[PDB]
């Protein structure tokens, strides 16, 4: 329920529907609409947003958070984590990693994405 | 922090000094010693320990926890994360990862360990 969680979901709802309803934010984050209203005011005072609209500041952060999430899902998928486990692991770790780690994981994903033989060799290890 | 953070540090202190003083735990986790005393009583209720002595259940968990920490450090090191950032990243993510992710990270570490050309090739993508 951090500021980052809220901005992440808000950004996504705007990308999905064109707007972010309080009730949609509430559902997405499994919190009561009261909590949502509280966070909105803080987000507004810290100028992440102004229905509700993200400032360029909020947009940059939202875009980054969605990037981080997708990257980390891709990372765990590539290394062979059971698909069903991936979402909860990503949600758990995404806010705790330094940009340095995100970027190195980014490079690692790129490393596997550029020659399928590498993915096959990784798979071979798991077999042992 | 969590029960796991406590068990990790307690197991470490026993490995290092032969015993775990409340004051050493408090210092290790940067928490108030009053918090420790209360946390210790809970670990006792859940039979992770009984001075402070880990039960077989507590020793098994502690060994796993230390293993998890070390593996995750190796992982971030191998993919080239700045050394100074590694510890804080590991502390943040370690109790949020499923065993499946840990074990796949283990396989990934093994992948890089068994052929140095893989490390070299990864170092090259970083230069792009
Ligand atoms: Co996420
Ligand atoms: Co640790």
């Amino acid at each position: 329920p951090s500021m980052e969680d809220y901005i992440e979901q808000i950004y996504m709802l705007i990308e999905e529907k064109g707007y972010a309803r309080v009730s949609d934010i509430a559902e997405a984050l499994a919190v009561h609409p009261s909590s949502v209203t509280k966070m909105v005011q803080k987000l507004d005072k810290d100028e992440y947003l102004i229905g509700l609209v993200l400032t360029s500041k909020g947009k940059k952060i939202g875009k980054r958070l969605v990037y981080r999430h997708e990257l980390l899902e891709q990372f765990l998928r590539i290394i062979g984590v059971d698909e069903e486990k991936i979402y909860n692991d990503v949600e758990g770790i995404e806010h705790h990693l330094s940009w340095n780690s995100i970027d190195r994981i980014g490079d690692l994903v790129q490393y596997f994405e550029e020659d399928d033989a590498r993915k096959k060799d990784l798979k071979s290890i798991q077999k042992k």
